[PDB]
């Protein structure tokens, strides 16, 4: 058949920013999680703690669902909502709308593939008009999020084992595409990018620049 099936990073690929970070940062700011300083040092603290190589990437996700675990999930609700009005919702482009609706209208196959967890990613892929979601996923247990992740999580090589479970879960595989696109900007997803027929260097890093321009994939420097 002649279909195809067209991938999208979230952070930096789609938005100009991360979203993850961001609502920490919301959450801190606003102070839903302790006192507004105490809360950004602790998110920065983190972040400087994996960025320099002293926490795992499952620690790094267990930090940012452990943020969920604190609140109701009717809490949360209430205050994502506010998140995507004022923070997610004026960065979304004209640009990024238009990349993922070329593929919704040319009859892609579309879902957003990202680290991010499903709890803060679930409204931002409908914001697109995506109606597949692939991100690492929060254990929800009796009424609240326990901190933990529930499954694979989305991210690197774990990208990668995500979608052919969610393919397979529809009865479908990434050789039944007459292509499949991925969008993304990191080296961390040259997984998936490699994975796919059309990779694509979204707003790519210096790294995958280098690597993009290296293999012949395309760039494009949406924002």
């Amino acid at each position: 058949t002649t279909r195809r099936l067209a991938l999208f990073d979230l952070d930096h690929t789609l938005l100009p920013l991360d979203s993850d970070y961001q609502w920490a940062d919301f959450l801190a700011r606003t102070g839903r999680a302790g006192d507004p300083a105490e809360a950004r040092r602790r998110n920065d603290d983190l972040m400087e703690r994996y960025n320099r190589g002293e926490l795992t990437a499952e620690q790094a996700a267990e930090f940012m669902l452990g943020l969920l675990a604190a609140h109701s999930p009717v809490e949360l609700a209430a205050w994502h909502e506010e998140f995507m009005r004022d923070v997610i919702r004026p960065s979304l482009t004209v640009q990024a709308v238009d990349v993922v609706r070329g593929h919704l209208a040319a009859g892609d196959l579309c879902a957003l593939v990202t680290a991010t967890n499903s709890f803060v990613t679930a409204p931002i892929a409908r914001a697109f008009g995506v109606q597949h979601l692939i991100a690492t996923d929060p254990e929800y247990r009796d009424g609240r999020y326990t901190g933990r992740i529930e499954g694979t999580p989305s991210f690197r090589e774990g990208k990668v084992v995500r979608v052919n479970q969610w393919l397979a879960g529809m009865g479908l595989a990434l050789g039944d595409f007459a292509e499949s696109y991925f969008y993304s900007d990191s080296v961390n997803d040259v997984p998936l990018l490699e994975a796919v027929t059309r990779p694509i260097a979204a707003n790519p890093s210096p790294g995958l620049r280098e690597i993009a321009q290296a293999r012949g994939w395309q760039v494009i420097d949406l924002f």
